């Protein structure tokens, strides 16, 4: 009684397809020019910190420790904002370093110094290396990829699960000695919403890597950024590695690009004391240290680690209706059919969607002609290459509601037909 | 009658008084700081409306974009615009980056070494030696970036009208020498400006390397002493003209302008140097900081506001390097034991001491409670072969403060003078 797409009849399935390619038609008559692809905030979300391009003030250019801002020097980033991500995260203060408004940055440095001078741990640098392997939970982030792309390692991909990498592949990879890092996102990750559990945490911080300069790049990009009123846990995975007597393994990052400002937020690096003392001994070389005045202009604007949650039920609220109207058409749409698996997150800025396999590129092209742009099948996978050619990645945050209702149904049309293309 | 021709008895007797005044000048349990090239608290006051830029509600770059918002490799055209028409440049030249030159400076290098440059056959971690050239006295922390990357440094002297030309075309004949330093304009921390025409031989000669690189910091573009502003050369521009084009990395920055370490930074270079740039940029993140670029071009307004702020940093600077010079010549030029530079700009004077005797000069220094900084600060590795050679900073400190320390400092300089000669 119940049937899906995948089994329909041969001729029902080619009704199936006649139908929809009506309602696809219809689609396409609409003339759209809609847009999935942004993972930013809104203006509306960007509105919240409009005092912030007014602070710290004139006259108010004192840190905590009596440092004067707009003066060099200071490598570490200022007490004042430090203490507040102490606080927040739930870490010592000691752990953290503020750098400027790019985390990005930060991994890219961390991993170009590797490969350059070797870290802390290495006995030479990556570059004397004939392999250098990385590991890439997917689906993941782009930008992480196109890091490890550019420098040329080997990509290997790991399921991203429900509660973090697949820790028994993981466990075997890094037997390895090409194997030198990986990425995960560990709270609402890029874009699964997937987070990392303390047992998969104890896991990552107890195996026993090849490589005696292993680093697990532990990019919390979504760490306070909740849709509902319960904030997750911030597991202190670099005091997890210093349990485990593998101290040095995390180089853990998090920033405000998603809480204040895009792009001209303030960045954080937590990671161990034999690990920050390298970071700053090269960080010493490439200059005088980071913007102290917009460290200090974010302490101003939140105050303490309550104000930063403040702004995230400000941020939860404004999203909230977005994610929620992209899940209700998918599920008003697909539901019945049995085609899509998709993600329902409860944080972060994506739904990942699972199409029929084979069918992805598809579903990206047959909306392109309806006028609704979706990012490129493979967009979450190393090289760009989903070996299944089934994930797509949708961006709620940027549209307003009554544009997210459009586009969904088209893309839950283009779909079906690509589907019933597949089937028939 | 100079130090250097009194006769045994009379230097004695020289070295008798003037250890006297040491210990005198050592007991008044002096702490002062004659090192830090920073600006002084009553010049980065006249930046402190820029604490409160843009400000709420003021967001748009004049194209329109959103500043609050991802996206941008290359900087607003707001502050491109603006820097391309106090230096002279076409604004296609410019790229506005974050609050720090020497960030970018290294990433050059950084991204030379692991990937080449676009002009490189191989990256430069693949040659067994690379040399560079560094010409003296010179900025340790341009010489710090390319010690750390193990860059064999090679001397050149920084003369009155830039780096010995004859030396610098000999050696880049060397296919192992694959750039330079060069501060062309009030040089740190000579104060000499490369001329017209050192700046043509820079820009027509041949080098061995095909990916050779100038690094053209030119960190004191507009920061006169005496309100007249000096030439500046279209560097990337000579280099086209040469049939060279890519051969120059320009640098600037508002570190000494607005807020030092809360500024904006420029890298202006030729189209396939900023192509080659970006690409690497946009794997490295999403782009530099717009808010910042926008605080500071509402804050100029245009080229006539940025040189009117560096008016107020002349008036400010002025007469704590003529307090400097009144010293060193009521102390000092009657002894013919010192000569120092005489600078139209910049942050410095350089201080040439008796030979063999720099390195017991700010030692002196330090024991009687005034930091300098060390011998051979200026030169690779901190090594100055003659060890005559000192830096002084006027910039920071009060002229009271200046007035003190350089009795001082002059008082250990014929200390140190007369422990030679005796
Ligand atoms: C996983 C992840 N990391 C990092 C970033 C970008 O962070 P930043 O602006 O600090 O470079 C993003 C985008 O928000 C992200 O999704
Ligand atoms: C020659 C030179 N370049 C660069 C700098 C530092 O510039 P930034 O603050 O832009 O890194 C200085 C200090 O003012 C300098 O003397």
């Amino acid at each position: 009684s119940s049937v899906s797409l995948q089994d329909f009849d041969a001729e029902r399935i080619g009704l199936f397809h006649e139908d929809i390619k009506r309602k696809f038609d219809e689609l396409k008559s609409k003339n759209l020019k809609l847009d999935l692809t942004r993972g930013k905030p809104s203006s509306e979300q960007l509105d919240f910190a409009d005092e912030l391009l007014a602070l710290p003030g004139k006259g108010d250019f004192k840190a905590a420790d009596g440092t004067d801002v707009r003066n060099y020097g200071g490598l570490d980033g200022i007490v004042d904002i430090r203490q507040i991500w102490a606080d927040l995260l739930g870490v010592p203060v000691e752990q953290v370093l503020a750098g400027d408004a790019s985390s990005l940055n930060i991994m890219f440095d961390v991993i170009s110094w590797s490969y350059i001078f070797g870290n802390n741990d290495s006995v030479q640098p990556w570059s004397k290396e004939e392999t250098v392997k990385w590991i890439c939970p997917v689906p993941g982030y782009d930008r992480h990829f196109s890091i490890t792309e550019r420098f040329g390692f080997e990509m290997i991909s790991v399921p991203m699960n429900e509660d973090g990498p697949d820790m028994d592949a993981v466990e075997e990879l890094v037997k390895n000695p090409q194997v030198k890092g990986m990425w995960v996102v560990p709270v609402f990750s890029n874009p699964t919403g997937f987070t990392v559990t303390e047992d998969v945490a104890k896991r990552l911080s107890a195996m026993e890597t090849a490589a005696p300069d292993f680093r697990v790049v532990w990019d919390n990009a979504y760490a306070v950024h909740t849709l509902t009123d319960e904030f997750p846990e911030v597991i202190d995975i670099v005091g997890l590695g210093e349990a485990a007597g593998n101290p040095n393994r995390f180089w853990a990052f998090t920033s405000t690009s998603k809480i204040t400002l895009a792009g001209a937020g303030v960045s954080f690096f937590l990671t161990s004391a034999e690990n920050r003392k390298w970071y700053t001994g090269h960080a010493g070389i490439r200059g005088i240290g980071p913007n102290k005045v917009n460290q200090l202009a974010h302490a101003r604007y939140f105050g303490d680690a309550e104000g930063v949650r403040a702004v995230m039920r400000k941020h939860a609220a404004s999203l909230a209706p977005k994610f929620n109207k992209v899940l209700e058409i998918l599920d008003s749409r697909l539901a019945e059919y049995g085609v899509a698996q998709w993600t329902v997150p409860a944080g972060g800025y994506f739904i990942s969607l699972d199409v029929v396999p084979g069918t992805a590129s598809r579903v990206a092209e047959l909306a392109k002609e309806a006028g609704i742009a979706l990012t490129g099948a493979g967009s979450s996978y190393p090289l760009r290459q989903d070996p299944e050619n089934k994930n797509l990645r949708l961006a709620p945050s940027l549209p307003p509601v009554e544009e997210l209702e459009v586009a969904m149904d088209g893309v839950a049309t283009c779909v079906l037909l690509a589907a019933a293309e597949h089937y028939a």
